[PDB]
């Protein structure tokens, strides 16, 4: 039956032992949201799941919804986005090398979900795991002089930089993609920080892959030398992941991560050397809006 | 052996009877050379070529170049591109739908070919043919202001806009090919107009596809309402195709175009039906630049 054990303090992340999704009590899973909300990242260890299975468990934590573009979507459960090198009976399923920059999911979108569960299924043996930002704690550690500048401001989050290219765009102009993709998911506007709904902590909610502009109360554009300054302060530029804000995360078989996609950027690593690596995503809306203004 | 039948006055163009590229003379070809500076487009009749022999051809008139994205070549033949949506032995050979918007060819590189050759394969039966605009002739039927306004400028032209996506881009960041794109063909500057070096008349050297931005003397860029007014004046804004400016050339099978690369620009047709259309290219630099001044 399910234990979760938190790590101590502040620091971040919590194992779970213990847990099956198919009998899981109501007031197990209000934990597990619990320890989400507040410890940013759950390792739920053991799980050895079908997709079938995955989505099941998604299920118990809110409405899973599909990701739009259905190239990334697993054959036999539209839910579940799949990222992956490894051709399944000579076919590509999903899409390889997914999130290889600082992002939160769904954060081009109008109306972004809660909660990430990410299951490995072939992990690689060498450049393992994934970075992690927890953007509520570096907002706290800003500089009082960056978060006046940023008070009362709105950023602007698009997809165009890292849409990938899909198998019917080829041979066709690049300008009618780019156009597409403008249309279909123009960028959408959020206030730059905001109160985290479940725990009232104030997030910073910009990323490097996805926020293209920010914009004071009246609608102004502001240099974007303002975004690089805040991706610079919060670690978002070190290329060598040092960066005190920066949590690698590894896993092993059987592990399934949940965690607070309100609160963390995150960022796939970059392998040097080729290896499968295969992930099944699923992607849920919980009890709240991302925050109470949507 | 080689007739030529020229359109009569100012009428473009000119029908070449009897002509075999293996046994033609240096006269003969300096004599088709003449006929395509003058009446901008020849129609050879009745060639029955291999496609080796079309570049043999080809090769008479000048240096052939290859196109620099591999994907449009040829598979025996490297400098011959391909435009085609008719698959052979299961394999895309070329690219399908090319040349869909107004430019002249390699107006986006830095040392743009004077003659283009196009052999039709596959010809359809209804949409069939190319439409073109003398750019000489259009220019002299400016309106005098607008010949004072772009007197001295010079413009940009670019393939950005209609670059094709080719089959290794799939599952790629769009960023990542819009850049490899300015990298390798960035933005190249011509003078807006020149003297046709064979000729002495004063070209426009502008397209919709390819020019992207006019600036004067002094680089200072200009409102980019100057490129859509000459657009409009030339014709190449006529959705239509009715305007004055616009010739429809039309073909029958054995027929081979051979044009002035120099004075004309070209768009191919749209079909509203999906017909098997395919067409070989070869585009060979003749005796002279551009114009002088590269
Ligand atoms: C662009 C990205 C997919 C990719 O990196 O290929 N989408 C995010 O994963 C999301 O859910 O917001
Ligand atoms: C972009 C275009 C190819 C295409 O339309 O696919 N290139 C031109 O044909 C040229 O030779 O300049
Ligand atoms: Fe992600
Ligand atoms: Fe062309």
């Amino acid at each position: 039956r399910m234990q979760i054990d938190e790590q101590p303090g502040n620091a971040i992340g919590a194992a779970v032992e213990g847990f099956d999704h198919a009998t899981a009590s109501d007031a197990d899973i209000d934990a597990l949201k619990s320890t989400i909300y507040t410890k940013k990242i759950a390792v739920l260890k053991g799980q050895d799941l079908s997709p079938q299975q995955f989505l099941a468990l998604g299920k118990r934590l809110g409405r899973p919804e599909a990701y739009y573009e259905p190239m990334y979507q697993h054959p036999e459960v539209t839910e579940i986005f799949v990222s992956s090198n490894v051709p399944e009976n000579g076919k590509q399923i999903g899409v390889p090398k997914t999130g290889k920059f600082w992002h939160a999911d769904y954060q081009f979108m109008p109306d972004p979900f809660g909660i990430t569960l990410i299951y490995p299924q072939v992990i690689p043996e060498k450049n393992r795991g994934t970075y992690f930002i927890d953007m509520g704690r570096a907002y706290d550690r800003l500089p009082e002089d960056l978060k006046k500048e940023i008070s009362g401001t709105y950023c602007r989050h698009s997809v165009r930089k890292y849409f990938k290219i899909r198998p019917h765009d080829v041979y066709r102009p690049i300008s009618e993609i780019i156009e597409e993709v403008e249309r279909k998911t123009p960028a959408v506007v959020q206030p730059t920080t905001f109160t985290h709904p479940m725990t009232g902590e104030t997030v910073l909610y910009i990323s490097e892959g996805f926020t293209v502009g920010i914009e004071d109360q009246d609608g102004k554009p502001l240099d974007e030398e303002l975004l690089k300054r805040l991706f610079d302060a919060t670690g978002q530029l070190d290329e060598s992941f040092e960066h005190d804000n920066i949590h690698l995360q590894s896993f092993e078989q059987g592990d399934l991560l949940v965690w607070d996609n309100r609160s963390l950027i995150h960022r796939a690593r970059h392998t040097t050397t080729p290896e499968p690596t295969v992930s099944y995503r699923v992607t849920v809306h919980d009890e709240r809006k991302l925050h109470d203004g949507i």
